[PDB]
Formats: C-alpha cells, sequence, structure tokens
C-alpha cells in the first residue's frame, strides 16, 4: 500500500469525452494527462475501476494516476475502490480539480476540509473521509448557482485559459516534493505562484 505522506496516487477529476476535454470542470484532467506525458507513464485502459489509470517512477517512487471515467458527480465510483484495491490511505492522495472560489492563474495545495460544493469531491469524501491533499486549480465563478453548469463546463477565453495553463505548468514542477512527502514545502511553493 502507501507509505505515510508520500503522495502515491494522484487522481485528475473531468468528465469523458472530446466534448468535455476543454471544459473548466476538466482541469484536473489536464494536470494529470501533462504529469503523465512528463514522467511517462502510460494512462491505460481500466475497465476495471471505470476509469484509465497508469503506473510508473516519479523521481524514484511508485506512483499511480487515476483519471475516472465516471462522469464528474460519480468520480467516487472510480476513486474509492481503487484506492481501497491499492490499499491507498487518503494521506497519500492528491487530487487535482477545478476551484470555482479561486480566480484563473491562482493554484493551491490544500489538505483536507469539504467539497466546497464540487460535485466530484462531493461523490468521494463521504466515502474516504476528507484527509486527502487537493490541488485547487483557480477557474473563476460565473456569480450564481444557476450559472455554476454552463460554467464549468464551458471552454475558457485564452486569457484565461493561458493562465490556468501556467498554473498548472508550476504545480508540475513541485510534483517532485510531494511524492517525497514535503508536503509542508510542496504547499509554500504552490501557493506562493503568481502568473506575472
Amino acid at each position: 500500500g502507501s507509505h505515510m505522506s508520500n503522495i502515491s496516487l494522484i487522481v485528475g477529476l473531468g468528465n469523458p469525452g472530446s466534448e468535455y476535454a476543454q471544459t473548466r470542470h476538466n482541469a484536473g484532467f489536464w494536470f494529470v494527462e501533462q504529469l503523465a506525458d512528463k514522467y511517462g507513464i502510460t494512462l491505460k485502459n481500466d475497465p476495471k475501476f471505470h476509469g484509465i489509470s497508469g503506473r510508473g517512477n516519479i523521481e524514484g517512487h511508485d506512483v499511480r494516476l487515476l483519471l475516472p471515467m465516471t462522469y464528474m458527480n460519480r468520480s467516487g465510483q472510480s476513486v474509492v475502490p481503487f484506492s481501497k484495491f491499492y490499499q491507498i490511505a487518503p494521506e497519500a492522495i492528491l487530487i487535482a480539480h477545478d476551484e470555482l472560489d479561486m480566480n484563473p492563474g491562482v493554484i493551491r495545495l490544500k489538505t483536507g476540509g469539504g467539497h466546497g460544493g464540487h460535485n466530484g469531491l462531493r461523490d468521494i469524501v463521504p466515502h474516504i473521509g476528507p484527509n486527502f491533499h487537493r490541488l485547487r486549480i483557480g477557474i473563476g465563478h460565473p456569480g450564481s448557482k444557476e450559472r455554476v453548469s454552463g460554467h464549468v463546463l464551458g471552454k475558457a477565453p485564452s486569457n484565461e485559459q493561458s493562465l490556468m495553463d501556467g498554473a498548472i505548468d508550476h504545480a508540475l514542477s513541485k510534483v517532485k516534493l510531494l511524492v517525497q512527502g514535503q508536503v509542508p514545502q510542496a504547499m509554500n511553493q504552490i501557493n506562493a505562484y503568481k502568473p506575472a
């Protein structure tokens, strides 16, 4: 299984299909797909766990990557059995996700807390509890609750996309600290990111 707070499972939240791939609610997929490319981790079909998953070495540590293919609001139907099967405790899990409550170009590492209204996290916390780490990728808020769907399921304008892409790239550079268990240092260095 996992060991301490070395991160050994990195989950990206999102929806399956080309129609959702460029939407804000797929920010977690963007991070994990980019991470997989950086480290040469193959993301392959994983029907048993309703996802796409991979396993490989990040900086000398055996790490698994997971993209649920459940649709966002059923993400726990992938994350929970996967983490349980591989005996990965929440403390060794990082979940990357879009964050309505932060600006595009803001990114933060958080440990614990609730779902903040996020429908993917809402499907995960009841089962494994809150004590996993989160890479909160700011996407902004559309105003009202009524608008949250056409917002998260929208394709950001280019300036916002650039801001998010730069923040994601910064976070990729800090995964080495996370897989090494250096959560405090990673939190400081991720949270300090500015776009300009």
